[PDB]
């Protein structure tokens, strides 16, 4: 189902989504998740008595980085994650990132865009999705307890692993850990499929859910985003393994507030 | 001509039909035929006084099994005979076969489908039609006279002979006989084309048309189907040569009447 | 954009042009340039008093011929060039090359469709535009002064000379010549572009723009048509390297007056 069409991409597989000053297009798209059923209302923090720095332009829209290389090798459920706000956070993120820092809180919502082209005679197929709470880490910390980087964007790919017991962490055993996560359930999440077959793009916008109506992007990372492979890439004997993955995203309507002078710190 | 479309399989090239307890789909159709231009009506035999078994649902659905294997071997016009209703028999036959030899007579039509699906780098053309009054057989009696194995299905492919004179039989020679056949014009008979190019299937449906309104099922079978191929499959070395061709067929409204206990006999 | 489609070649890309008693089709069609904007009105020379011979059918369809070869050798902006009416004049060109040269003037214009279709794992891109005045010739003469063959229809392809200096011609040096082209704007003529990847067919249609409202087809030649090549042919072996190319052209309501009796040489 979606209109006539294909070895080529075609029609009502043609999108197109224009934000600020950077506009964005795809051949051959399935749809796009506005996960949970709402956008985001740059409905003012309610929080703060700071009539905070709204609808600015500049950074609003899609910043594009690379995420990793998917490859024969990798083994099922294996993942990646990216966490937002934490990796549009300097530099690499914009006027975002900039006033990003120059503000205690920030109050937005995400709309990505994941890619991943490949050719008709590959075989594959890559899960993505958002959820908030969840982990990252990089580590079991040096020498003294708990727990090494959240905010690190996974340099490489980590090992699913024969069992949650959501790798807890000082030396021990014997049971699990409230970091658990059952990669056999990570598909209730706002999620999207990218089938070689069916996908050369996957695109995902998601609202705003903390604890609080706003939040502190110094301690927290409200939603963590997923590029983890479930049906790896098998390639015959010619053909372009290489298979490059690359994801662009766009904060929508951020609500700053709490303004004041450049944080200090990243290692 | 037909919708919008293809490497893949599409849209107005997608049907499906529902039957009984057993539901049908195809991803790259051209059509249906409903031979002749009348279906079914389970209009009762005005021949009997019987106010026989009708609507049941239980027999009135898809039964499928396998015919023979397609291979880059095969010579034109070779043919594969399936005689309805003599396959659909029992055992293999569900509740129409059993309800089917605890009565003396019958009336259905046919609704069939014949599948096999190859590759875009696969060349061939196989040719499906539907014929009342035709041949089968399987052989040239033992020592005497007249004709092998109509109800068996043919286990394995016959040889386009050069000539009708159709299989006469008992030594012999000069002339012809009445079961002759021109694979020559063998396109006069509801038919449908496969073309691994076009097709990946094949629906026919037909009427019921013998010299009585309902017949007996034990010495006639009113209409033999034939998968017999017109231009063989070449394949370039690489490629699945394994072409499986399968068939699934279903009696339409069938009208029993005339009933006794269990006939007994098939070597 | 066009519509819904393909590996295979579909429906709003399937046209066909019925023209006398030779008619059309193409089932991988992109458009058909009416070049200018305006056709040709069978609009009666004012220039003559002769009441001249209209509407004949007879010369008023599709000639179609052979053009070249095109290979993996061939260098981007190399050229072929048509010259009409002198190509359809005789012979090889019907009734109306015949009815062309026993009469002194002819006003036409010409409705041309290229063709060249080869097969997916296929890159490369021709490029087909009209030009009325345009260059042919095949030569720098012999032994006096001026300029080899315009009628004769380059027999194989010329070289894009790193520098129009427009072929000027007896023996000379030190700057260029009024048969200048920049094959580097070459794109300001009515043109269409053939992709091997998009296009497997090119129709363009021409009006009539010469110097005087009929003009004399033994001296001038009104419109040269040019089938030179802008992004070669590569083929990975296993892969049809012969891409023939073939054109078929249509005179569009001729309208010749000032009648006489068979022109006389062509070397």
């Amino acid at each position: 189902d979606q209109n006539t069409e294909e070895m080529e991409n075609l029609s009502d597989r043609v999108a197109s989504d224009k934000a600020g000053n950077s506009a964005t297009n795809t051949q051959s798209t399935v749809g796009r998740l506005c996960g949970y059923g709402k956008s985001h209302h740059g409905e003012h923090p309610a929080s703060c008595a700071d009539t905070a720095t709204d609808k600015v332009l500049a950074a609003e829209r899609y910043y594009t980085i690379d995420l990793a290389s998917w490859t024969t090798s990798q083994e099922a459920f294996s993942h990646i994650r990216i966490p937002l706000p934490h990796v549009l956070a300097g530099e690499d993120g914009g006027v975002f990132g900039a006033t990003l820092r120059r503000h205690y809180l920030c109050k937005t919502g995400w709309r990505v865009q994941v890619q991943c082209n490949a050719s008709q005679f590959h075989a594959g197929s890559l899960l993505v999705f958002m959820a908030p709470e969840f982990y990252t880490g990089k580590g079991t910390k040096t020498g003294t307890m708990e727990p090494s980087d959240p905010f690190t964007m996974d340099t490489e790919w980590r090992s699913p692993q024969g069992a949650p017991t959501g790798y807890r962490y000082d030396s021990r055993t014997g049971f699990f850990a409230t970091n658990h996560q059952n990669q056999w359930q990570w598909t209730v999440y706002p999620h999207q499929i990218l089938n070689l077959r069916t996908n050369t793009t996957v695109d995902l916008e998601v609202p705003y859910v903390n604890v609080a109506p706003s939040s502190s992007w110094t301690q927290h990372a409200n939603w963590t985003l997923v590029v983890a492979v479930l049906s790896p890439l098998q390639y015959a004997t010619g053909s372009s393994p290489d298979v490059q993955i690359t994801a662009s995203l766009q904060p929508v309507n951020p609500v700053f507030n709490g303004l004041r002078h450049e944080t200090v710190i990243a290692q």
